[PDB]
């Protein structure tokens, strides 16, 4: 830390043994097969948002296949931010909203989707993603280059007025392959758009 | 009438001086600026669908610069029906309804006011034409050759999911120059179609 007489009063012998020992430790959690409660995939990226070390949280963070995230506050939403922005080997994420679901909050998290390149599947099923908070996501999406191509909106919140915005995505991207909307109150005109 | 014995007994000499004393009492009843309740123009339109003569009805009903109709029963939509198909000299039109409105039924009017060249303006305002009456109503609006300039919509049950229709015939037709849409319970989703 930038601090004056807190970085040349310690010792970085083992300060550097810590850094491979923790990068160890990343994957070793990682790798648990486990349903170990306490070190969840949050609080690791909470650790991980504390390194504000560039190259380091990017070869720490290339042990994770697939990501499994729940939120609840808002400075939630910036540590997982500041992960996916630089998540290079992510192939599956999903998302968990409990509470932020305004286009002010959810903009700066869904950004970052649109501009991950390894991202492929996107799973946003079983939350309370009103349509507001569905229109910002098909803004996102029609960003060029989002790689994203199935995509799962089980048992959200969607109405008939959400089908509007996924009609322009559909005509403007032509990455999507897989679309679900199981379990929406859309009627006969959600379909007719 | 084609009756064997109905023509031959009577006497054309009267018949024709009736038919011009009936042309004539037409325009009188037409001119007449005072509001008589029982000559009615629906009244009328009964008398002229009655003729089953095309020519005769061509002239008698050139008469009839401005059309104001009010609607009860299905007969009522034919009589109505037979008149407009050929009043080639009518500029402003209106409907009454009262009890149809299904697309089985109002299909068969609207149809005639999308082939009628010199119709210009159309007053369904103060009605209780739904949605899927309105679907039907932009369905004949598309039609090519459709003269209708100016349309006026106030007081209908007209709901937001009928602007979606809206949008096609202005982004089809080009002789739209006025369009009212006052009094209508459609919602922000409404104007964004």
């Amino acid at each position: 830390e930038r601090t004056s007489y807190l970085e040349k009063k310690l010792s970085c012998k083992i300060s550097q043994q810590i850094r491979l020992e923790l990068l160890k430790w990343i994957e070793v959690k990682a790798k648990a097969k486990k349903l170990q409660i306490q070190p969840s995939q949050l609080e690791l990226f909470y650790c991980l948002y504390e390194m504000q070390e560039e190259d380091f949280v990017q070869r720490a963070m290339d042990y994770f296949p697939k990501i499994e995230i729940n939120l609840s506050t808002r400075m939630d939403h910036m540590v997982s931010s500041f992960c996916i922005e630089n998540c290079h080997r992510v192939e599956s994420l999903s998302l968990g909203f409990l509470h932020h679901l305004t286009s002010s909050f959810c903009r700066g998290l869904f950004s970052v989707l649109s501009t991950s390149q390894s991202l492929t599947e996107l799973d946003l099923s079983d939350n309370s993603l009103g349509d507001p908070g569905m229109r910002v996501l098909c803004e996102t999406l029609q960003h060029p280059g989002c790689n994203i191509r199935r995509l799962w909106l089980g048992r959200c919140g969607l109405s008939h007025e959400c089908c509007f915005d996924i009609s322009l995505v559909l005509s403007s991207n032509q990455k999507l392959v897989e679309l679900d909307l199981s379990d929406n109150a859309l009627g006969d005109f959600g379909i007719r758009l």
